[PDB]
């Protein structure tokens, strides 16, 4: 399983349950990556989905109550069950597009970590938590140069190391 997330250089992920900055460029990449794979997105996150719904994709909506019905994605209230499901299908890749609470709960045990850095900065009421360098290491790093300083960003991939 792999976790994909993006955060501002200053230390911001979003605000009012929405993305203050618009980067369709990076978003297209994320959408393409999740193609042919099962991904789980938190309900609060779903509210931020700027390009919804997401047809022709195995998306699952995460909610507190199993009884609650969600459209476009399967509703599961058991965090442990999702993990076991992925374990059952090792061949299938798992990608998580939030929410932050979900990220935190599964932050301690993640096989693949995806980190996106933004050259620009945005103001918001949500700040990203501290990252343990010892817990994870970067397998490789990629540099992307855009005309606008804010547009330019660096993409890196981290994996668990013994
Ligand atoms: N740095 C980053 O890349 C990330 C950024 N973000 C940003 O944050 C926003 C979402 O974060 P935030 O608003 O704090 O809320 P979350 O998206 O983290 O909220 C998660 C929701 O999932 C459901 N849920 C949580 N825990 C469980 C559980 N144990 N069992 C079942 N369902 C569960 C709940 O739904 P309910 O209570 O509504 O039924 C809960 O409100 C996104 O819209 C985005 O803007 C989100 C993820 C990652």
């Amino acid at each position: 399983t792999a976790f994909l997330w993006a955060q501002d250089r200053d230390g911001l992920i979003g605000k009012d349950g929405h993305l203050p900055w618009h980067l369709p460029d990076d978003l297209h990449y994320f959408r393409a990556q999740t193609v042919g794979k099962i991904m789980v997105v938190g309900r609060r996150t779903y509210e931020s989905f700027p390009k919804r719904p997401l047809p022709e994709r195995t998306n699952v909506v995460l909610t507190h109550q199993e009884d609650y019905q969600a459209q476009g994605a399967v509703v599961v209230h058991d965090v442990a069950a999702v993990f076991a499901y992925a374990k059952q299908h090792p061949d299938q890749e798992l990608v998580i597009a939030g929410g932050a609470q979900i990220f935190t709960a599964f932050k301690d045990d993640v096989d693949t970590l995806l980190v996106t850095r933004l050259a620009g900065s945005f103001e918001g009421d949500t700040k990203m938590i501290p990252l343990n360098w010892d817990d994870f290491t970067k397998v490789s790093s990629r540099t992307v140069e855009d005309t606008n300083p804010a547009l330019t960003h660096t993409y890196e991939v981290w994996q668990k190391k013994a």
